[PDB]
């Protein structure tokens, strides 16, 4: 048997002071407590700007499995977008700039769209404000601005300030106004129903909607009718839109892909047929980041291959890789964990156990854990691995439950198992690192008793089954694959610029 090394990652488990509504602290763990007790141990982080995400904003698994995998700090696009504006590189970015000389040189207009909300999930309204100083910079004359309305990554009817301090703006730098305002049920449907986008597109073009003087003016009479931000039927601000026009630009600065494909298809696809079209002739598209394959458009921010994440580097050095996981966590262990790349390194296997099919997991809080267990099991005793990297669901599966006794059950079925497989691995003259990628069983009552749902930022623990060291005091996701590869003495490459955890 080669001696194994293995990444236990708990998903959702983190430390948090308070025992109250805390599944982690309540459970009965007798595996991990002896573990912990044992071995060297630290707490890092999993949240904020320790994993590439906005200060005070909670890990996620896809965030953390993709730090995890990389052993670096991998930036995010709000982050990304956010450090591009602070340092400057935003105000010299090509594209960007090309979209503005197509629109100087053809004295055309220049049209913004996107998610009008500090949510920070889709967009970020500041975004804009960098777009409209950047368009004044280079002398634009017509800024046209198409709202589209939140409610749903932010408090339900929150429009009309992000509007206000919108319209200071645009006064501000004597540039921009907004033409058109949708609720983004229009402007940002995902589900093919193209005859909600249809009046989100009628609107921005100025052919056929609701006209109103101002976009308070429109936004107080849907909310009057008990409509919504989310909701508000798209409309034209009088006066205020010439609509688009050959020879104009548009740029779209939401960020995520799936609820801005749609509306980038209408204008960009030249095969579009969700409805019947005349597409704008030498519009210049851009977007910030790539939605699909079937639009024609700039780029503004190009995603970066992640090279050297530790699947990489263990193929690499001739070793032999398991990622192994149930359905709900099977993509973090194997594409994100791989930096975003799905197909298999050479010696990389998988295994896929099946998640239970119920619409809540706390009807069944061990979930598939133990068929995982064994699952690993049967793998580890063929005596083949190098490198393993594990994952069990429950906690943060269970935990969004908000239900204490099930998700401290999730959290004891786990025990069971970790117990089963990290004796065996030591058995094997190996090593465990045990850890989680964010928090959430942590906590799962707020101070008054109700179900909480979500993730929390609290730190994680860390603990490394090799006697006789000591654990640096505290660091991030992007330490554990290099703690990984300091237990299989392999050569850490200079891509990878997270640190061991064991102090040398
Ligand atoms: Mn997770
Ligand atoms: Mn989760």
């Amino acid at each position: 048997a080669k001696k194994p090394t293995a990444l236990i990652i708990l998903d959702g488990f983190a430390n948090r002071e308070s025992e109250h509504g805390n599944a982690v602290k309540l459970a009965n763990k007798p595996n991990f407590d002896r573990y912990y007790n044992k071995y060297p141990t630290t707490q890092i982080e999993a949240s904020g700007l320790d994993v590439g995400l906005p200060e005070g904003q909670m890990g996620n698994s896809e965030v953390g499995h993709m730090n995890i995998g990389a052993g670096r700090i991998v930036y995010q696009s709000l982050t990304r977008i956010n450090k591009s504006i602070e340092d400057g590189d935003f105000f010299e970015n090509d594209v960007l700039n090309n979209a503005i000389a197509h629109v100087n040189s053809h004295d055309s207009a220049l049209h913004i769209f996107g998610l009008l909300s500090d949510g920070g999930v889709h967009s970020h309204y500041k975004h804009l404000f960098a777009l409209l100083e950047l368009a004044k910079k280079q002398g634009v004359e017509k800024v046209y601005v198409h709202a589209f309305l939140d409610g749903r990554d932010v408090d339900q009817k929150s429009a009309l300030k992000y509007i206000e301090e919108t319209e200071a703006k645009f006064n501000e730098l004597g540039i921009g106004q907004f033409a058109s305002v949708s609720g983004r049920y229009y402007a940002m449907d995902r589900d093919k129903r193209w005859e909600r986008e249809e009046k989100a597109y009628n609107a921005i073009r100025n052919f056929d909607a609701p006209t109103y003087a101002t976009a308070k003016e429109g936004v107080e009479a849907s909310y009057n009718e008990g409509l919504t931000d989310e909701f508000v039927v798209p409309f034209i601000v009088e006066n205020q839109n010439d609509g688009v026009n050959d020879g104009d630009a548009v740029i779209f600065y939401n960020f995520r892909p799936d609820r801005a494909a749609q509306l980038s298809e209408i204008f960009a696809n030249r095969a579009f047929e969700g409805f019947k079209v005349e597409q704008v002739k030498d519009l210049f598209y851009a977007t910030f980041t790539k939605y699909n394959d079937n639009i024609d458009a700039a780029i503004v921010f190009e995603k970066v291959d992640l090279n050297n994440t530790i699947g990489e580097i263990a193929q690499n050095n001739n070793l032999t890789q398991l990622r192994i996981a149930e359905t709900e966590k099977y993509p973090h262990v194997t594409y994100f964990m791989s930096g975003g790349r799905n197909e298999e390194f050479k010696g990389e296997r998988r295994r896929l156990i099946d998640s239970p099919k119920v619409a809540t997991y706390d009807l069944k809080p061990e979930m598939s854990a133990y068929e995982v267990k064994d699952a690993l099991l049967e793998e580890l005793n063929k005596g083949d691995l190098d490198l393993i990297i594990l994952n069990f669901a429950n906690p943060d599966m269970v935990g969004h439950s908000g239900m204490l006794e099930p998700t401290i059950k999730a959290i004891e079925a786990v025990d069971e198992c970790l117990g089963e497989v990290v004796d065996k691995i030591l058995d094997m003259d190996g090593y465990a690192i045990i850890t989680a990628d964010h928090g959430n069983s942590d906590q799962v009552l707020t101070d008054d008793d109700q179900p909480m749902t979500t993730h929390t930022t609290n730190p994680v623990p860390v603990i490394v089954t090799k006697e006789g060291v000591t654990l640096r005091e505290t660091g991030r996701l992007g330490d554990l694959a290099p703690t990984l590869l300091d237990l299989l003495n392999v050569e850490q490459p200079e891509d990878m610029t997270g640190e061991s955890l064991i102090k040398h």
